[PDB]
């Protein structure tokens, strides 16, 4: 079989209708970075638990108006209050200090006076109130912030730093997320050397391996190194058993054309029982790409057979692979980030769609980014994959500043 | 001191001013993500290091020209022939063998029909060769990619996955980087309680550690935990003394304003013998915002006082913070990326710049994206920091749909 040219949107919505979730687990929270909740989280505490201070001033009742009062005593913070602010006093108040029984609001000691000390000073005796305050003013009442009882994160959410903090706020250190999916990636052709290796007649260093690796990890998941496989199909089985034991995504590269010495996909098919839906993309780099899953007890694998063309390679990561492992990690909606910029140079259209890194920059005040085509601005790495449209009879070029979709690929 | 307002721009600019860049270490290369190259980094071999086929079909002579050829031999990846193909010969190749010597061009198997082959079909014996060649066609020369002697790296790159695959391609597995920063965090204040804790009278959960911890570790920085410090001047001298020993950055929050019980200010200045080279900054939120230095032996510790209102820590942490941990990587412009987006509803200009996280959402076609403060859109982490101007006599609020700067804090 010389597989059929599948589109690119079939092939693309075929990943992720194909890929399954991955099950659950509990985690602790400050592991919860780029984890999906499989649970909402529920608050067991008002936030503020007591009615806490917003100023540093004085505790007052707003009823007695403006005018010279009776300094009671303090509230700091973390100390609850013993006495009640009755008529004609106050007592002092910090920042995030609760609030004493009897007194309704806080004066910020901005807007006061004080009128009587001790003698050495470090007793405030006497305060001059400046203003009428409004009942309730600069007072946080119990569970302003959050009650108990709210849901405060929903199942779904894909947590940042700042989900974690509210789960440290509410005191839920564990929760249920998705897990991570284990990828396991190999590099396939009697030409391979390590990296660590010097070079041997006919044979250069597989990078497939080292830039795949990185790809992913640098999305957060576990990776398993399965090393380099030679052209003939009983090492290519053993190495994808190893994969399939160990992992619960394999990705592999080189091997997937009609050569003579490429054998994965006949493996796959043959010897692994595993199912090709499609085995060639209508796309430029990347028509020999091929996904497969295999259905073992119930479970799902995935696999990924990527051209060996370095460059191919790391294309078809990108589009295919980094939005499969997004939906197995739990995120709701897993495609990539397509932003609007304008190219920086004239390009050939080409009939399959085709797709290049680039790197996305913002100039001064101009509201779209540039796209620069990579191959100071070779200090940065890929940031983005121009997405290019197929050419037409009418359309068979786009000029520099023309507007076309980029995929988010790296941090902006 | 109740210490000047200081501008945001003169505070930023004074950040990056102070903020040592780290010295270097050798890593391997497959820890590079992240890391900003301290060398140039050269290849000592070529790419291919021989002529390559970039096809599966046959090397040729080209003057030879189209007709039926003796098929001597095949070249397989990562063999090098022994053969010399002569006029009226040809070899078998697949993508990515050698070249053998007596070739200079090679036609893919789609121009030729094979006319001559072995009984049992194994062994190809001669070919029709349907097309004159051009010399040099579908061969990659010695050299072609990448050239011995050629710098591949300049210092200063900062290095993503296909960095990485360049070092493996040309076997540089060791280089010399820019350390990473070490960033000691601490809360401070008698009214919090670990995460971990059942609520008390009087007390909250401290949650700016856990988010502070992982806005850093989110940018690929190791840290340490200084826990919760009381509010007294004895201990925060002490913390402050293990996060100088253990750390490069020390990161507080809480007790930077003029309040009864806010220490250090005090303790940084006299105690510790640092720098504090501004003390307020005109912003909302983040009005205490304190920055210091301390040098030792030769060495520039940096310290982040930031305030303990938690919106507050966590806007100031991305907005100083970061940038500070960008320059102390070795990354040659550290400053944030600024994007251009619509407002999602009407805002209030205050007299301070006024920063809110929030989410940043490209729509079908729109070329510019939108933002929607913060506080399905819920299960989306922060990934923008709204940057909005102060107010002016003209000019008092910004309506829905106007264009504003936003911060990118987050994967888009
Ligand atoms: C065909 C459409 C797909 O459409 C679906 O996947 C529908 C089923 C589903 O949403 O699961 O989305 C994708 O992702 C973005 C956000 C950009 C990237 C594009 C992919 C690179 C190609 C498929 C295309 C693509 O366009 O839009
Ligand atoms: C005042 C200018 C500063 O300008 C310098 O830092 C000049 C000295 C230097 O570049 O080192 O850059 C910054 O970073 C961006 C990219 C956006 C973020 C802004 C910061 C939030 C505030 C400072 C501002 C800012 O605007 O531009
Ligand atoms: N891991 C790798 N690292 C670098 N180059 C590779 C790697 N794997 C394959 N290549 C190169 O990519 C090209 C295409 O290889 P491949 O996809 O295996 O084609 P075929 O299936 O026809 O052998 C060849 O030049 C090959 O040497
Ligand atoms: N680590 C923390 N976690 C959650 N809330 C905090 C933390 N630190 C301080 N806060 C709260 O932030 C607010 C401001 O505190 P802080 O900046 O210490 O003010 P002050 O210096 O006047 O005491 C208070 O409500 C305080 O309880
Ligand atoms: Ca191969
Ligand atoms: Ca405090
Ligand atoms: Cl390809
Ligand atoms: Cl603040």
């Amino acid at each position: 079989s010389p597989f059929p040219l599948t589109s690119m949107d079939k092939a693309f919505i075929t990943v992720l209708e194909m890929t399954p979730v991955l099950g659950t687990e509990i985690i602790n929270y400050r592991d919860g970075m780029g984890r999906v909740l499989a649970q909402d989280v529920y608050a067991k505490d008002n936030l503020p638990p007591f009615p806490a201070s917003v100023k540093d001033g004085y505790a007052v009742r707003a009823a007695d108006g403006p005018g010279d009062r009776f300094i009671i005593g303090e509230s700091q913070a973390g100390e609850q209050p013993t006495q009640t602010v009755m008529p004609g006093q106050v007592m002092r108040v910090t920042t995030g200090a609760p609030i004493p029984c009897g007194a309704d609001a806080v004066v910020q000691v901005e807007d006061t006076e004080l009128i009587r000390e001790s003698d050495d000073g470090t007793e405030e005796l006497e305060v001059r109130i400046l203003v009428q305050a409004r009942p309730g003013q600069d007072i946080r009442p119990i569970g302003h912030d959050i009650k108990r009882g709210e849901c405060v994160l929903a199942k779904g959410t894909h947590m940042g730093p700042s989900e974690i903090g509210l789960l440290a706020t509410v005191g839920v250190t564990e929760v249920e997320v998705n897990k991570f999916p284990v990828v396991a990636v190999m590099s396939t052709g009697n030409e391979l050397l390590n990296p660590e290796d010097d070079l041997l007649p006919g044979k250069i260093r597989d990078s497939n391996r080292s830039t795949l690796l990185a790809t992913i990890q640098e999305h957060g998941y576990p990776t398993i190194n399965l090393g380099i496989v030679g052209d003939n199909p009983d090492d290519l089985l053993n190495a994808l058993n190893e994969g399939i034991s160990r992992a619960d995504v394999i990705i592999t590269s080189g091997g997937v054309s009609m050569g003579e010495k490429d054998y994965l996909k006949q493996v796959l098919d043959i010897d692994l029982h595993a199912q090709i839906h499609f085995g060639r993309v209508f796309m430029k780099p990347g028509l020999p790409t091929t996904f497969a899953t295999l259905d073992i007890d119930g479970v799902r694998k995935i696999i990924f057979a990527l051209p060996g063309n370095p460059v191919s390679a790391v294309v078809t990561c990108n589009l295919f692979v980094v939005p499969a492992l997004r939906k197995m990690q739990g995120i709701l909606d897993p495609r990539p980030t397509i932003i609007k910029a304008r190219l920086s140079c004239d390009v050939k259209l080409d009939p399959r769609p085709e797709y290049h890194r680039c790197i996305l920059t913002w100039h001064h005040q101009e509201p779209l980014p540039w796209a620069q085509s990579t191959g100071l601005m070779s200090m940065r790495s890929a940031n983005g994959l121009l997405m290019l449209p197929p050419k037409t009879e009418q359309y068979v070029e786009l000029h520099k500043g023309e507007v076309v979709d980029v995929m988010v690929i790296g941090r902006l």
